């Protein structure tokens, strides 16, 4: 009887929110802790047939749970592929539940072989710079324009909703620098953000490694800072 009346997902903590980009992909948000602080790491949730997806786990199993207990009801898919990014606490932190339970971590052959240098999983890897993915009536298609973020850095497009994952390798318009380039090129940086905005020009809308979605006014914001 008693209900509201929204459209993203924020649970009752309001730790993960989930706003809907339109009608079958939304924006799944985990808000980690940076000793003190909060950080809001914003992600892509695909509406599938096949099975739900989440672009970029959670910062840690703990919050990734809460993210998969919640998404598995209210989408009414269960979580099965996520699509990785490249090697951060980020992407996949929460890796060791998603490769527990049964969701995929596509990620591209390299990816796979820095992430264990941290000490995280081994995801599918079987990605690669420009490729095609379907997840049921859900097309994903990569793109690596070189080093950036890390050494396997990419951004997930999606030619559907002409949607772009710009990711950590992309900074928010609330950022004021890229922040920690020890596991980074920024030598490359700037060459990968460029290569985003002269190839991949046209995108309705890119998501940032944190913050929420925008527009290619994002990769530009990178080079503003890196420069
Ligand atoms: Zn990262
Ligand atoms: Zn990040």
């Amino acid at each position: 009887s008693q209900k509201v009346e929204k459209t993203v997902i924020k649970n009752e903590t309001g730790t993960i929110s989930i706003s809907q980009l339109n009608k079958n992909v939304w924006v799944h948000t985990e808000l980690g802790s940076f000793n003190g602080e909060a950080v809001p790491s914003n992600g892509l949730v695909l509406n599938t047939s096949k099975g739900l997806v989440l672009v970029d786990s959670s910062w840690d199993d703990k919050l990734t749970k809460e993210l998969i207990e919640m998404v598995e009801k209210k989408f009414q898919k269960r979580v099965t592929d996520v699509i990785i990014t490249h090697a951060h606490a980020d992407r996949i932190g929460g890796i060791k539940t998603l490769k527990e339970r049964g969701i995929k971590a596509h990620s591209t052959a390299l990816t796979a072989e820095l992430a264990k240098k941290n000490g995280y999983e081994e995801p599918l890897g079987d990605l690669q710079t420009v490729t095609n993915l379907k997840f049921g009536n859900m097309k994903v298609e990569t793109f690596y324009p070189g080093k950036g973020h890390t050494e396997d850095n990419i951004v997930v497009w999606l030619p559907q909703y002409n949607i772009l994952v710009g990711g950590c390798l992309v900074k928010s318009t609330s950022a004021k620098d890229l922040g920690n380039v020890a596991d980074a090129y920024v030598n490359e940086w700037s060459t990968s953000i460029e290569n985003v905005l002269k190839r991949y020009r046209n995108i309705n809308a890119v998501v940032p490694g944190h913050g929420e979605v925008g527009d290619k006014g994002l990769l530009l914001h990178t080079l503003d800072l890196l420069k």
